[PDB]
Formats: structure tokens, C-alpha cells, sequence
């Protein structure tokens, strides 16, 4: 339950248009059981938590990384019921984006164990 109600990553991107390509700003925090949620800015109270600009699920997703049309962008590509979502980020290091990388993919290797067994 509550290692399942954690935050594993939080913190600003970057992230694109699928269509209108502009980086835009977001808050965005990694949880536990495999949701991303996204902010126009980073949520004040627990309040503010509750409506939020973007949401997905990243367990089962693809994590790459590429170097265009800015470097230290990344891509997430996460099934979601019966299609996938591509979700385009930057961020300033790739050191940075390295770490969002991990993180990500530390959620989806938690939850992949839990399906195995
Ligand atoms: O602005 P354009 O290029 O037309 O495309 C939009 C934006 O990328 C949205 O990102 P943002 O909401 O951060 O501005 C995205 O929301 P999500 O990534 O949260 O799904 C929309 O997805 P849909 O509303 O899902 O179709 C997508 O259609």
C-alpha cells in the first residue's frame, strides 16, 4: 500500500506539443504505482494536487532518449488500455534526464516483478 502511494521522482520539464511543437512548462511527479501527472505549476497545497494538466500511466513504456530537436530530450512511450502514448521532454543535462530515465523505468521494473510473481 503506502511504498504504493510514494513519490518516486518530482520535479520540472519541459514538454512538447504532439502537434504544435513548443516546449511547454510542467510540474510533474513520478508515483509508485506507475501514474505521472503533470502541472501547469507545481502544486501549493494537497488542494491544488487534485486538478491536474496531464496524466498517464507509465508502466509498460519505452524510454528513449535522442538529441533533436534540442539535446537532453527524451521520449516516453506507454501503453495505455489498448494504444500507446508518446510523450516528448526536455530537460537541461543529460544528466538530468539520465536520472528521469531511471526513475521511470525503477517504476516500471517494480511493477513488472509484481506481475511476474
Ligand atoms: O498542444 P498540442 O500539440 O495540439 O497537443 C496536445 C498537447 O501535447 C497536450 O499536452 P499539454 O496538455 O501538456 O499541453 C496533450 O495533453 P496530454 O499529454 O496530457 O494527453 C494533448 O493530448 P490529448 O488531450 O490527450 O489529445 C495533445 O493533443
Amino acid at each position: 500500500s503506502m511504498s504504493d502511494v510514494a513519490i518516486v521522482k518530482e520535479g520540472w520539464l519541459h514538454k512538447r506539443g504532439k502537434y504544435i511543437k513548443t516546449w511547454r512548462p510542467r510540474y510533474f511527479l513520478l508515483k509508485n504505482d506507475g501514474t505521472f501527472i503533470g502541472y501547469k505549476e507545481r502544486p501549493q497545497d494537497v488542494d491544488q494536487r487534485e486538478a491536474p494538466l496531464n496524466n498517464f500511466s507509465v508502466a509498460q513504456c519505452q524510454l528513449m532518449k535522442t538529441e533533436r530537436p534540442r539535446p537532453n530530450t527524451f521520449i516516453i512511450r506507454c501503453l495505455q488500455w489498448t494504444t500507446v502514448i508518446e510523450r516528448t521532454f526536455h530537460v537541461e543535462t543529460p544528466e538530468e534526464r539520465e536520472e528521469w530515465t531511471t526513475a521511470i523505468q525503477t517504476v516500471a521494473d517494480g511493477l513488472k516483478k509484481q506481475e511476474e510473481e
